[PDB]
């Protein structure tokens, strides 16, 4: 609750963290929850490949430790592997880096947890239920008893907001204006969008925080680039940058690519198994998320708006159905049910047809097609593709392409929805492709447009009085 | 697309179709399935009956073409059937003209086909959801350029609706103003209604498209029914022309027979077998499809009509209060329920209640009648709109009998709710019953109206100038 | 359907439940359902103590009347039993007063049958289906036929009202300006509110039916109670005959509380058995019902608003949880899954990785453990806004506390929208605490209020010509 003290927009945006992650407590635990899973990731995986005897697991009564060595001996034989002895010490050190910043970041939030308390007068027992908008009316209350910022000028309700969203606003604006390579055109498919939390990661890494970025501060850009001239030499040192960050991507691949391919199987192979379907629905696609997001808009609001709208969204994405594939659903359900009664009216009239050694097994087959089937075969209703479901998914996000609202039905709109509906099992795919496919577009699709960025960045930059160099378009 | 190529109503109506059917392609592929469904049908059947040894199948490790007996065997058990050898040639003939037909027919749907490719330029692949709102007001416009009929007008379409439903106009105006005998007196129930796919076929092939119809064009009446006099003896002739259809009809009875025997084997064995209450959901009703039928109103509207109001109708047929019962259901769960929960505490007490000799059985017996009681027990909170019921039903559907909006609630109500709304089971039952039902309505209950029929064709029958020879109620 | 035979409320009421109890069959056959329901309690209740060798029963093939005591055994140790004879002579008393009233009501409802099938003309058949406006619509028009009572007024339309809902406008009024103590502080908890059953029992018995109430017709107010004088002593003897009849009901305190406890204990905990969340459900409350009831509402219309707006509030209670325990169920899910995963891809892969020492109950266990993991992690997409829900439900009761419609999300809100929502389980164990709790709550919360309860009938009782004394809010 202290004098103004320390960079605002950090403050203010523990500040909010800690009202999103309800509580210092909660956040505490989400935050150790965080560094253990990474842990245990690659501690399984690293006993699974070396200390576990597969051979005694599969052939060769046995207990479940029979399989294990001894550690005596795990230690010699994890050791002896100059490529994971390798991995573990690269994985260690990102883990330290983890757990170091943890610390303080603690260290710092117990402050924020004063704060609340202190000055705010919200108990953490009251704050998951305390709220935002009180909450913001308690800070722009609190300015004035205690003093706070530099006093030049009294809190306004948008400059928490521009402090909280500085970077994510410049984003915004440059997703918004086709800057920032997304769209690529591949062979044997349409126009695919390739946005992922790696690439963005390293677009922020590359503009926004780092040795020699856009920003000294985190609230004031570098002078040279609000000068008119010199635009070339800055472009082409942008460009460098850009190139080098490109290349320790490329660098890093391997072992992205290993997390990413260990910790994905991990966390959908247990839903395969339970229910495949479930990676068959859809989800709103960090592309999307950045697209329908309005400037100035914390990120509770942005998934409030998401979610209201999901369910319209997901009706809609399923009225299209072939009809082919509904007539041949039919039709193969028809023969295959004519089969199968037959079959059935067979067992059920001697009941030694039954489990024929072959036709047990078919009747079960040919249970599974008519099921199938059947679930293709469409039920009455629902083959609006109406303008009005539509008219409801714009009513909740409020932008669509304006070639949308006329065509609804049409192959051109769901295609290109579909992008924004991101079905998630490509969403798995797009994650773990962004390992091996980030640095090739970091290289290649974004170093010739440096030149754009940079008079991007000089152009849409203004100085508002309080909160510093926020982007023009957020104003 | 060639002008005046052809009588407008076989052009217009296969345009239509088209439409429905998602386009050409789709269209082969369902006829082609229409004709391996009839061929499959009766070839798994003479195999059945003909080519199995079930003796060997049941009884007497056995692979499955043990069973079956080698064809140059077969043939010679399946030729040495005379019964079945003329099933299966009338069954062969039957077919063979069924796809010189579809031959036929799809060398001139190619015609359609270039048709809307060069002339209304909607792609096969626009058309699924081109619609048909956009065709027909598409054609308006190029009436124009690739002029149709030799003196015609820009189609208002209106006509062209005319075009299209000539004749169903006729069979809606017919059953709306009570000739068609449909209503029967039986003993033991009250006044069903039996109406057919089969024996609107055949009223159709009495009136309409035949040998001797009233019809000679297919737009055009014949020029004797227009006259006033000599009404006698073209009642007489038509009174004739039925009585030799209906006995056609009778001598074909085992036949038919056979064939809604089968199909409906394959079609439905399978699924009671899957959830026996399927059969128990409610179907629209042949009867009602054409009675709640609007002027001119093409298959795809009438349809959209009716399952927009076939859920409000399932709510209906289900809400109905039973009320006395109510509370016997209240009552028994209560003296159940009391004596089960003694039992209940005394088995937890000491835990020997069995040996008792009938205990255990008096505990489940308890519990299945508790249960029982609780289903019939109405849920509390439970709303209820006898008036909203019919009403949103009426809403959807748009035509209501007068004696209905008062007593929503009465078993008058409900019984002839039902015919409209009848469940699928009497569906595939009253299908099974119209080779045996069909000629002995036809050659008595109807026969007698055929002075009624002449009157009403050359009363109800206007010359449009474009169109030809319309009902006088479709205008 | 004669004139002015009884009271109008002794009429009016009577027609009102005829039609409720759908029909005098019906209402007969629930009457003789309740007077068998108290028979049968208190008898087993006797049968179960008394008749019973509970010792052959449990241990000392064994038939189960072979635990049951002959008759000519069963009256001597029956009897043998002062306290037991007591209770049972005081139940049968109770009982026969019951069967007396039900005998003179019965035959004081074919005389209402009577009125209904001659003068209104509505069949039993027609009546549960009725509807009440048709009654009224009859009722009042038959007022001139069949002249109604004195005929003084002819029907108000209010009138019938008014005499069906006198006392309970009454009541409505005294609760609704805080008269009859209902909130208590408890120590430990909030401030409680406690309105059953028997105490609104023995507040109508105080004030309006007794030997010596406020009302001497059932239809006007003794002479006194409008006089502005003498208020003093109408206040001391109206606490006399308060304090007496506490003392009266706290004798009665432990018969009340056996046959509370008896015929409750054997219905609910059955249901426990079956369903132990049934308990948890919410119901309504005395209260609450006679807080949300508008002034002229009959029971239908007041139970008609009630349950229309129950699903709403049932989602308004469930739908505040805990954040930290949402986490524990991310990351366990997680951790599970992971492990599981594991062992089913080993499963999978040689299929001996089964039939090991721990294996075919960790997997189980596993999954145990996913699932319900899965079940507390919220929804992802799941849509509330506890603030905006309270909306409809004060849309269907049309009642609430002015405090309620901005922090619709706080634990006060909560906490006082709990008391009109309470669930069942609190609702037995409230109806259990009654026969201990009323009598203390009569002599103490009540007596102090005796003077103010005698300004409130003077001064709010207006005497409306055709009805005479009615309350005068529900005017």
């Amino acid at each position: 609750p202290w004098h103004h003290i320390e960079n605002l927009d950090l403050f203010f945006s523990r500040v909010y963290n800690l009202h999103q992650k309800n509580g210092f407590t909660c956040m505490l635990i989400g935050e150790i929850f965080e560094l253990m899973q990474f842990l245990f990731v690659v501690a399984f995986t690293t006993f699974l490949v070396s200390c576990v005897d597969y051979d005694i697991l599969f052939a060769n009564k046995v207990t479940l430790p029979d399989a294990f060595l001894p550690a005596q001996v795990c230690s010699a034989r994890i050791q002896e592997n100059g490529s994971l002895i390798t991995i573990l010490v690269i994985a260690g050190v990102f883990w330290i880096h983890r757990l170091i910043k943890f610390i303080y970041n603690i260290c710092c939030y117990w402050e924020i947890h004063s704060f609340y308390l202190h000055a705010l007068r919200i108990p953490m027992s009251a704050l998951p239920y305390c709220t935002w908008q009180e909450v913001q009316a308690r800070i722009v209350q609190t300015q004035k008893e205690h003093q706070i910022c530099i006093h030049k000028r009294e809190l306004t309700e948008l400059d928490i907001y521009h402090r909280i969203l500085r970077f994510q606003n410049y984003m915004v604006a440059l997703v918004n204006k086709s800057l920032l390579p997304l769209r690529f055109r591949l062979p044997g498919l349409g126009e695919a969008v390739f946005f992922t939390r790696g690439l963005k990661y390293n677009f922020e890494l590359i503009l926004f925080w780092g040795p020699g970025s856009l920003f000294l501060n985190e609230w004031s850009l570098k002078a040279e680039y609000k000068r008119g001239g010199q635009r070339l030499e800055l472009a082409q040192r942008l460009s460098n940058r850009i190139l080098w960050i490109g290349i320790a991507n490329f660098l890093l691949c391997p072992l992205i690519l290993i997390w990413q391919i260990l910790y994905a199987f991990f966390s959908y192979a247990e839903v395969l198994k339970r229910e495949p379907g479930a990676l068959g629905a859809r989800c709103w696609s960090l592309y999307g998320r950045c697209y329908l997001r309005h400037f100035n808009e914390l990120e509770h609001e942005l998934q409030s708006r998401l979610n209201r709208g999901y369910k319209p969204a997901s009706k809609y994405m399923n009225c299209f159905l072939s009809p082919l594939l509904t007539l041949l659903a039919k039709n193969g359900a028809f023969f295959a049910g004519s089969i199968l009664a037959v079959l059935i009216a067979l067992t059920i009239y001697d009941e030694d047809v039954l489990a024929v050694e072959h036709v047990l097994t078919t009747v079960t087959l040919l249970g599974v097609t008519v099921t199938v089937c059947r679930s293709f075969i469409p039920d009455q209703h629902m083959v609006f593709c109406p303008e009005q479901l539509l008219r409801v998914i714009l009513a909740h996000i409020h932008y669509m392409p304006d070639h949308w609202q006329g065509n609804a039905h049409r192959s051109q709109t769901r295609d290109e929805f579909a992008q924004l509906f991101q079905y998630k099992a490509v969403f798995i795919l797009e994650e773990l492709l962004s390992p091996i496919v980030t640095p090739l577009i970091l290289i290649f699709c974004l170093r010739p447009r440096a030149l754009e960025i940079i008079d991007f960045f000089r152009n849409f930059t203004v100085e508002v009085v309080g909160v510093g160099d926020t982007c023009s378009f957020a104003q």
